[PDB]
């Protein structure tokens, strides 16, 4: 019913995730699971049918090299929301571990006045992100429908080019197919982007949790200043005990969200690299502003956009985590107590190796990663231009 | 009238910036703004007219591939002083925040003898840089005029090749156009290079401000040596309080000049990367020492020169900031007081992660950046040589 | 007879190494060496005969470019278990130094309860690794035999294509040659993979030895808490003396296993780089799922697999060594003694520069190395695709 | 006469440098300078004559592309010992500053027993390096003479192909030219390799000076152990005062040898990069083991060999400098005094950012640099192979 913590913070982000069809069966009533567990199986069956009918487009239209690569991208495009659809139930218990990692937070009595200032500050931006991302997908849902109706070639007028046992270019009952594909395209581009935001709202939680843990440092250090009674040294030790055990706890979250989502982040990034080395071939044969250009750009602005969504709040984690060392400096430690000065020396030794999300331990999700991926495309592109 | 700090330090660099036409409306009399605000609007109109007439050169001469790329560079060349012209009023309040960040500096009574030694040392080199850079642009203003008069092809004898509603190859009244383009070329290559120096004089201020903060460390540490009276421990704490709050304040500047100029540094560096992947195509078709070679080199020695201007004093920031850790070592801390020894342990923990100017958080402006950009050109060049 | 330490831990891994034919003459009875030293010489003679007969295949079939590169890889494939066969007796004394580095471990009286918990935990996973790797080679032994019998071209039906003074395509007594090559292929792919696991079990020993040294840190720090008697400060200093001298000792191991195996790791990695720039040429001419594709993939899944075997437990060393700094934090140091707090400040200064295995000081064996090698192949491949 | 320090250590390396013709006029009698200063001018005149006659070979044989690139390398090969010939007198005062940086070393009374153990240990290996390098050049002097006499083409039988106002293919008095070129080739390959060793013996001095400063750390820390009298705390502070002021002094050397030689190291490395992108073109047209192959390999094994000579003892500096942090750990600091424990915390904070030789602040001379240069050649080669 009620939720003991971080689950009560991502309540819009979880209902969408369960509503779109991720096999997320633990944050509502047990007297709703069995009608919902059947819903999740049939959506994946509706996913795997339509995605299965793209291969018979792809395999039968294998004689054209351009229609090979065109259908290759579209099948690799929708290869993300299949893997994330299946990554969630397979790597499942660690997801519930991360969502339940916050259900006993640390708290300090008179100085939680900055806890709730940044607690609800997270919940806005965690809900603000979901309203930005999933709304942009619904925009990109419309942005593939509107391009469908403004071009023809003879081809069947379809949202996604795929074979059917019935007809579409001659059967006028293909309005069933378009509403099927519109449902497919709105469920795929949400069920991928639902799970990505769940990762990307976790890091937004810990970033503002660190941003909380920045601003304690100046009122913490004024406690140890002045020749101190024992009630101060009891209070400043209980102030440190809050601060470190909060900071231990954020590390406990971020090493878990790198453990939960970390392997799927690789499979996401491994897919886009195969995707972008085909977009760059499609980006060669753009002879002008056409319907075709809005399909090459229409993927590349979105397939970079999935990478850019990670690499912002992956960077914002690293930018925030190193910034604690700068913020531990900008307190008046030079007239703190000696137990407070030895506190800062340790903190700046461990806010110095920043918290990064290891993408299955190959790469950290920095924005320099996105600078590397974007640079790798243009390098492969402007080589492939001169090799054309 | 008078200026409370850092604005009084960049007084040559600001008058040139207001004189050339940046919309900088806050460092002179209010009874001069309205004749000056009209001057700034009409210069941008004179910028946008001439730059607008280059597209009608570019779009109408689109059938030639070489004259495509030749006019592409020249339009991308002058795309810098349009963006910096508009970056300043848009991202405006942070510029005035950085220039007013110094108007209450920290000061220590008997040991400001090294403050003014490095205060006026900055003001020389900040004025020495402006006399070097803007003079080199005036040299490069002449260096595009002299090459104009030593070649012809039939073409209109113009400083910058562009269409006009009137004639130049047949109208002998095109001396109006050349004086218009000479004004255009002298205002563009200054209004870009004015704002770049403003960034690049900020870092020169903080570098010599750190170089000041190096040389305090040996006389600071002699205060804590020897068994100390309270008037020493009051004085050495007030010596530390000066040192850290100065060092907090330089960090407060450098995190602001990375916040003020940081996005435009990306747009500058994103433009030159598109520029240098066209210079390298022009660098292929150099069959000998000609007028043409002094146009390919005439851009590449300048377009690298804009990058090299950032990457020196970007590097000099990082070389200076890490050097505080070496200079905090080379004081006699081994016979300082214990509050002085715990001072050095903290300082070397935060002079260890050096202050770098993040170019909109993608890249730091190191000289290794300039080593990477220069290496990326020659790699693209000597691939494009073998692909020709 | 009995073994004083780490040799008694790798007892399956040593008997296989002596059994396969490495010149390892020091961990059994002296009344078994002389029948064993003759065995080691004749196996290398059986290695060098068969490998010598591949050059006369290679040199005589030099007119075909494809059969050049096909036999080039196979000779470069089996160039690993020749070099490792000869690396062991040449660089020999350092191997016995590393295996005898543990024969006087450090021990603390009441807190060795976590020593044997991680001592035998290593010995499982060190024996679990050998049962995985050498079993996978026996799988890959069968995986080159089964592909032999499912293809023909006229060619002699051979496991490895090589010339013989007698005949195989016409002499039906070539069953002697196949049993010779089956012995050759099972001894080569073990005598390389035996020595690799010896390196790769050392790092697994120190990783779980560090994982031991993680978990001391919370019970260590509870000793210094509370106003302490001298018997505590004697005990906490003897607790630190165990911890650092253990940590000095693991460093003493890892700087030795980077000194023992480090040069051969270069020669291994230098060989695969020459190998992978030929696999990528073979990976071009794959026109479909054939017998040929299972030879290109059959090497590339194994030649990357040798690199991937190092780069996991090379990474797991670096991931473990930096993790001590995180684990030295997550003890209650904020109410430890002052001698305990100054302990943590030093430890996090040297768990910060992680222990890495320098591959003859060029490269560290990270998993980012394997990310670089895998990225270098596909880059060379998908350039060579467009240059075909 | 006698020399006050480090000059008395490089006495073989200086006499060779003055003997070969570097304008080094300060380490012998004033009653020998004027006959020696004329010797230095005429050698450079003999250098600039022969090098000047290579351009008239190069410019007149410009119609052949292969003989362009062949003579281009040879002129770029001998472009090193011209620049280093002129780098020494131009950047001169800093060279004498580095050689006189050691003439007042720090010394501690009873614990200089490890000073002279590593003082004379340097002087061996500094003289051992000179006997290795300059002997290898004399080998490479012979290695270009022996290849001269084993090939002909009609061409004049010359050591280095160059024009003369007199004849060589028809004038049998060209034995004067060969003895001139043999003198030229033995003076060029020494006067470059003399100055390189001077840099590369400085780093060898500081490496063994750090290796000295490693081994003090265990006997230093036993002084502070145990409750200490004032004569101990006076002695341990005087032990620290020796250690840091030695370590400050090595930093004072290494920041000077990066300031003295640092710009010429760039010009050396900038030349070889232009050289290696021509060797790789020559490395393409090697059709077999010939006289020609021993000229392509005969430069590439030497032009990499100049880079490899820096990058070993550049790496050995960085490997040694970071190793102080490991060696400051492996003393018994856990029962040192508190002034000794706060010593180690500072040392490991500044042996953590290693001392590197900045090649005019672009690149550090690591062995990863040599790994990058060697990787850049083969990448450019095996691209240029597939583009042939």
């Amino acid at each position: 019913f009620k939720h003991q913590g971080l689950v009560a913070d991502l309540l819009p982000n979880i209902r969408v995730m369960q509503g779109v069809g991720h096999f997320m069966f633990n944050y509502y009533s047990e007297g709703k699971k069995f009608p919902h567990r059947i819903y999740c199986i049939v959506t994946l069956l509706l996913l795997l049918l339509q995605y299965g009918m793209m291969a018979v487009n792809l395999m039968m239209e294998s004689d054209d090299v351009d229609d090979l690569t065109a259908n290759t991208i579209t099948m690799l495009f929708f290869l993300h929301p299949i893997v994330k659809m299946i990554y969630f139930p397979v790597r499942s218990k660690i997801f519930y571990k991360t969502l339940a990692i916050w259900n006993n937070p640390n708290s300090h009595p008179l100085f939680a006045e900055s806890n709730a200032r940044f607690h609800a500050l997270a919940i806005t931006k965690m809900r603000r992100l979901l309203f930005c991302v999933a709304g942009a997908t619904i925009f990109s849902v419309i942005s593939w429908t509107g391009i469908t109706f403004i071009e023809d070639s003879p081809i069947p007028r379809l949202m996604i080019r795929t074979f059917y046992p019935f007809n579409a270019m001659s059967g006028a009952g293909h309005v069933f197919a378009l509403i099927y594909q519109f449902y497919y395209l709105v469920i795929s581009m949400a069920v991928s982007n639902s799970l990505d935001v769940l990762f990307c709202s976790w890091l937004l939680f810990a970033c503002e949790q660190l941003q909380h843990l920045k601003a304690i440092m100046k009122p913490l250090m004024e406690l140890s200043a002045t020749g101190l009674t024992k009630k101060q040294e009891m209070l400043v030790r209980s102030a440190i005990k809050y601060w470190v055990e909060r900071h231990k706890h954020v590390v406990r979250l971020v090493t878990a969200v790198g453990d939960a989502y970390g392997v799927a982040l690789l499979l996401h990034m491994l897919t886009t690299t195969i995707t972008l080395t085909l977009l760059a071939y499609q980006a060669t044969k753009v002879n002008g502003v056409n319907v075709y250009a809005a399909t090459v750009i229409g993927y590349l602005l979105y397939t970079l956009g999935q990478v850019f969504l990670f690499c912002i709040f992956g960077n914002r984690l690293i930018e925030e985590s190193s910034s604690v060392m700068e913020a531990a400096y900008s307190c008046h430690w030079y007239d703190g107590s000696e137990e407070a000065k030895t506190f800062v020396q340790i903190v700046c030794q461990q806010c110095q190796k920043a918290m990064s999300i290891s993408g299955a331990k190959f790469f950290t999700v920095s924005l320099d990663l996105f600078a590397s991926v974007l640079g790798a495309v243009v390098t492969y592109f402007m080589v492939l231009v001169q090799l054309k």
